[PDB]
């Protein structure tokens, strides 16, 4: 018996085609992805095979005006139209917090959201009582498939899901679901969940039943030959983790954005054991045709969005590089852009530090360079606050060592700077990389850069979800001697690229590897 | 008989008492110079000595809103009223060319002006014949003192005196001029000229029968002792320089901007011969106070001056470095905020070269960080343009060999930036002190960092005086593939003061030696 597994997973309100770095379509023959062009290829798919389930892996919240208007009324309202089979929640998911999550997609899906290791407790118990649910058992023509849903125990480090749900680890909150699947005799069993590549095969290899592994979390592309677009593969399509019981568990992943359509098919016995599985994620691009049916309501949708892109806030004459192959590795000048505004805003204060994983998207520089309130709100989504910190001179030295303690993972705590120039040596030690770190004088008339001490303290601007020891930053909460709120995030780079007019932030040297 | 030579040089327009670094007076109670100040000072001199001569060297044009507005009659005025002997020409009296030194100083100054070396030849011959003179022979007490002048050879590279007017050989000209006063037995003769500290030692030597050179154009301080301000002296006040006759010969200079009264007692026996001399230059600072008949009529001609600075065009959180023992010898914040408005006001165009010698005056950032009219024209105050060029890797790269080829000079040819990182080693041969040189691209959507190619060719902004080949930037002038002439310097800098609204220019290592 042959199922086909198609999955999406970090959608992040890409509702809309985008351009191939993920950012607003503006050359529309190469554009990319969308939910109508998904329609398209799914329909396809339908066509051509009878046992086909269609699954997301979370965090469809969070990316696009879409979703800063809509909130999620939009995630419901088109999953529905693609006819999802079930959803597992994702970190994003809990952004507006557990009253964003519950009225807008729980109420409104018509398909399964599942999370087996989210637990309610106190007066939200009774109130969110059956809108998610570990398991769903689903009837796949004339068989049944059960598909259990997990959840990143990182959500309340990244997200606002409240005091009253608690996150289970993963693995053990599982194994009791699986295990109540295969006493109900469900014999063919798909994990699903949003909590990473690491995580996925954790799973694939301790829990006991578990079949095939749907993920994302991590934006995992993979894949078996050779890959389409830019998109360099962690690995083969899927990934073959051998469980401790000795079975071969496919994991699988498809990047992010709605870029691709992840395509899995396997081969089970009438016992539910895998003989086989192969596949590979699809390109959503320009080949495949939008939905005229989902474009239309695409368009219909796209009406009250408009009033965030007839305002030009300025123009850029280069790239904004906000992508997070630059971001998160080295010094982007999307990173700096921002750093500047920061410091701007603010003015002594003359240093920037910013999580390279709080930039969401690039801005194109080919629409006659307009930037609006859109291409803005797809770079800094979150409606942070860009705050002022003091610290020790031997506390920033910590955070930098932080900032690439566990390099080339493509993690979001890499710092992008301003008004300092560090420079690294990645063949040290972690804790012991940072070989120079200068930073700009504010007890001097002219400034300059000095080599940072331990025993001074500085004035940092940095967004509040690193003053809140955000991305593993413990000692910028613990070690801090003073902590000021300050403006929204998107206001200050909107103020900014308005006093400028004209913008075109280079990469300097502001961070060097040695 | 004893002789007390007075004497200013390069007062460059400070007909106002400045702060001590030559800018605007902010602070009264610390300010300096000025013509109202040195008069005090002039005067009590004249009430203790007999034989007294007040001497200029030269430059007393051009340098602030006073010569920009008033055209130098603002210099035959005060120098009139001060009571001067004589002055020499120097280059700065061209800048408005013949007929702006002819109509507002040839023609108003109750002294004589001098110069032996410059000979006037077509059309202007018959105009500027007996205007100025080689020499003056003045009675000084029962005596009589012969006053010869001199002005710098390179005043055509330099200003605008126009292709009638030729200048020769200092000591070639001065020679027949001395040997002419010794037939009319004249016995005391001062050299007083424009050609720097240099020329002025040669002219000591080679001259026979100069018995004092009183010399301006290198802002040269001299003092016997411990110095009473900033300025650190070149050498002993007076200089000694043996001529090949075998006398000795003092050579004194007083800095710039009337900030000291230059001050020598030469004793000569009845033949002219110098039996001894001794002095040094006297600070002009708040202890002296400036007198009430010249501050009242300073005060007068003040008041159209002020609509230059009722405007405010920005404000600077920043002290605005554009001394020239900064500008000439390293990275300057003035010098990287003028390259960041040639840069800003032409978007590609990428990179920027400014003489730190174009650069004329600091502005401080105390007075609520004011930054008007008035300040930036002594900043800038030739009205150049900041053309664009386009130049080859090996041009540009000959640029900054040339750039500190004498490095330690206090030349004006060392070079500010913008979209250039140059690294020198100073420890190495003129001409390959440049051991690297890294560009910001232009054929790229990120701009970046990349070492300059010899083969390649870049789009310059720089100022039309480096374009005509000043400075001995024979390269640029031969060598330049393209040249188009820009927007006014003053223009371009003011724009981009107002279009920032508050200014912070860094010295961020555009500029470093090894
Ligand atoms: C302020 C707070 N949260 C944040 C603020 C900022 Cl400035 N950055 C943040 C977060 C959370 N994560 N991050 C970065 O995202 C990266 C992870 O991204 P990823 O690899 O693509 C996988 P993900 O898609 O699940 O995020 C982290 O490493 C962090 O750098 C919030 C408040 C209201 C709404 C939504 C919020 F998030
Ligand atoms: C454009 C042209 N000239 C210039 C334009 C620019 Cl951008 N710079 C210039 C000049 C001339 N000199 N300079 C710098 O001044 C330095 C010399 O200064 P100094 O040591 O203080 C002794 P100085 O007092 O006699 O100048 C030179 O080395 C050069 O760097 C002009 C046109 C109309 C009016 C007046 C002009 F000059
Ligand atoms: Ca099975
Ligand atoms: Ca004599
Ligand atoms: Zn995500
Ligand atoms: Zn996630
Ligand atoms: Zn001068
Ligand atoms: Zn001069």
């Amino acid at each position: 018996w042959e199922l086909t597994i198609l999955h999406t997973n970090d959608v992040h309100s890409r509702l809309e085609q985008t351009s191939e770095d993920s950012s607003k379509c503006v050359d529309a023959s190469r554009c990319m992805g969308g939910v109508a062009r998904l329609f398209t290829k799914v329909q396809q798919i339908r066509r051509a095979e009878p046992n086909v389930l269609l699954l997301d892996a979370g965090d469809q919240y969070q990316g696009t005006i879409w979703f800063t208007v809509y909130k999620g009324a939009e995630v419901a309202h088109f999953m529905n139209a693609l006819r999802y089979d079930a959803m597992a929640l994702g970190n994003h998911e809990f952004d507006n917090g557990v009253e964003g999550l519950i009225e807008p997609l729980l109420k409104e899906a018509k398909f399964p959201i599942l999370s087996a290791n989210i637990k309610a407790k106190g007066p939200l118990a009774s109130q969110i009582s059956g809108l998610y649910l570990p398991y769903k058992v689903l009837p796949v023509g004339d068989e049944v498939v059960g598909i259990v849903g997990y959840t990143s125990k990182e959500t309340p480090f990244l997200s606002n899901p409240g005091t009253n749900l608690v996150f289970e680890d993963e693995i053990t909150a599982l194994q009791p679901e699986v295990d109540k699947l295969k006493t109900l005799n469900v014999n063919k069993i798909i994990a699903l969940g949003h909590s990473g590549f690491e995580m996925d095969k954790l799973i694939a290899q301790k829990v006991r039943g578990v079949d095939v592994v749907v993920g994302g979390h991590s934006n995992t592309f993979l894949y078996t030959g050779n890959p389409p677009s830019k998109e360099v593969p962690a690995g083969k399509y899927p990934f073959i983790v051998t469980s401790d019981d000795g079975r071969k568990v496919p994991v699988v992943q498809a990047y992010a954005f709605g870029k691709y359509l992840g395509y899995l098919k396997i081969e089970f016995d009438e016992r539910g054991n895998v003989i086989s599985s192969h596949g590979n994620p699809i390109l959503l691009d320009s080949s495949i045709p939008e939905d005229p049916s989902i474009k239309a309501d695409i368009n219909k949708w796209r009406i009250k969005l408009d009033d965030y892109s007839t305002q030009e806030l300025g123009k850029t004459i280069v790239y904004l590089d906000g992508s997070s192959q630059s971001c998160r590795f080295r010094e982007c000048n999307m990173g700096n852009l921002i750093c500047d505004a920061m410091i701007n805003n603010n003015l002594h204060v003359s240093m920037c530090i910013l999580n390279g994983g709080g930039i969401r998207s690039p801005i194109d520089e080919r629409n006659d360079g307009t930037i609006t309130w859109e291409n803005l709100a797809a770079v800094l989504p979150f409606g942070g606050t860009f705050d002022l910190v003091q610290l020790k001179g031997s506390t920033l030295k910590k955070a930098f060592e932080h900032s690439v303690h566990r390099y080339g993972q493509s993690t979001g705590e890499f710092l992008q700077v301003g008004g300092i120039h560090v420079v690294y040596d990645l063949s040290r030690k972690p804790g012991d990389r940072v070989v120079k770190l200068d930073v700009l004088c504010t007890k001097c008339r002219v400034p300059s850069y000095d080599p940072l001490k331990m025993d001074e303290v500085y004035k940092v601007i940095l967004p509040n979800f690193l003053a809140n020891g955000g991305d593993g930053f413990q000692m910028i909460k613990d070690e801090l001697l003073r902590h000021d709120s300050g403006d929204q995030d998107i206001n200050v780079v909107s103020t900014y690229i308005s006093k400028m007019k004209v913008i075109y932030p280079a990469v300097e040297g502001r961070i060097k590897f040695s």
